[PDB]
């Protein structure tokens, strides 16, 4: 300490467990030196964050760390060292829904299979949205299958608030296919922007393709705003086709809430396959949250 700051590196840990890097997949597949079990670690740089970016990152990790649901990838722990934050998540051995969709090689899924997966995604999102939390990454690449076939929404991507410009930017660089009309017009990100993205995923499960595609980023934006997409096979029920259309309403407030999706009979009847009576009572009836504290 003789300057023109030593001791300002963040050190945080909760356990002695050590992880060996296996492969990049800012995500790394690792193996525990304790018992060889595999996990995914997401590395986030912290040293070059402003004071505000750090307080928000902290608040996001705390939310990640407290999320527990059978259809959300289980957080294990986090640690900080060497100017980075590392978040340790369970590894879903079945891989992501994006690969599962391509594995079909054009063979449409059975409607029962679609809806059994979809209900699980909805249960996950209900849990997140009930707490007034957004999820910036409802995408097939971020929904996974466990070894026993359970669908899990990736925990990474939950957010306490989102900037419409930043999300638009992230999309022009990463994946643009889940952009909602409002984000395309630089209007505020909201819970129904998540519902749009959920719709894109359902559409992918119904058709094996993205709903909105175009030869340029600027024209993809215009096609999303127009709300015009190739219809789902009429082989699927009117209930399912009807839902798809509701999820792609242009005005966010015209899209159904996730509660509203789950109360639809053809979906409601499946919930008991995935939640116990106690969790159903807690999730749907008893535990209430509000934008008032
Ligand atoms: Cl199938
Ligand atoms: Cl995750
Ligand atoms: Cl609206
Ligand atoms: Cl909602």
């Amino acid at each position: 300490h003789h300057h023109h700051d030593l001791g300002t590196e963040n050190l945080y840990f909760q356990s002695m467990e050590k992880y060996v890097r296996l492969q990049k997949i800012k995500a790394i597949l690792v193996k525990s030196t304790e018992d060889g079990r595999q996990y995914v670690i997401k590395e986030i740089n912290i040293s070059r964050m402003s004071s505000k970016e750090r307080e928000e990152s902290r608040r996001e990790v705390a939310v990640l760390a407290n999320m527990k649901h059978p259809n959300i990838v289980q957080y294990r722990e986090s640690f900080e060292e060497n100017g980075s934050l590392y978040i340790v998540m369970d590894y879903c051995e079945g891989g992501d829904l994006f690969k599962r969709i391509n594995a079909q090689k054009g063979v449409l899924f059975q409607e029962d299979q679609i809806l059994d997966w979809f209900v699980q995604i909805c249960l996950a999102l209900k849990h997140v949205h009930d707490r007034k939390i957004l999820h910036r990454d409802i995408k097939s690449q971020n929904i996974f299958l466990t070894k026993d076939g359970t669908v899990q929404l990736g925990d990474f991507g939950i957010a306490r608030v989102l900037n419409s410009t930043v999300e638009l930017a992230r999309a022009c660089i990463g994946t643009p296919y889940y952009l909602s009309p409002e984000i395309c017009e630089n209007k505020p990100y909201n819970n129904k922007s998540d519902i749009w993205a959920l719709g894109c995923v359902l559409y992918e499960l119904c058709t094996l393709k993205h709903a909105f595609e175009a030869g340029s980023m600027k024209n993809l934006v215009l096609k999303i705003i127009s709300g015009s997409f190739p219809p789902v096979s009429l082989h699927y029920s009117y209930d399912l086709r009807s839902l798809v259309s509701q999820l792609f309403k242009r005005n966010p407030r015209d899209r159904p809430s996730v509660n509203s999706i789950l109360e639809k009979g053809f979906i409601a009847k499946r919930i008991e396959k995935f939640l116990s009576p106690q969790l159903i009572a807690e999730e749907f009836c008893l535990k209430t949250f509000s934008k008032f504290g």
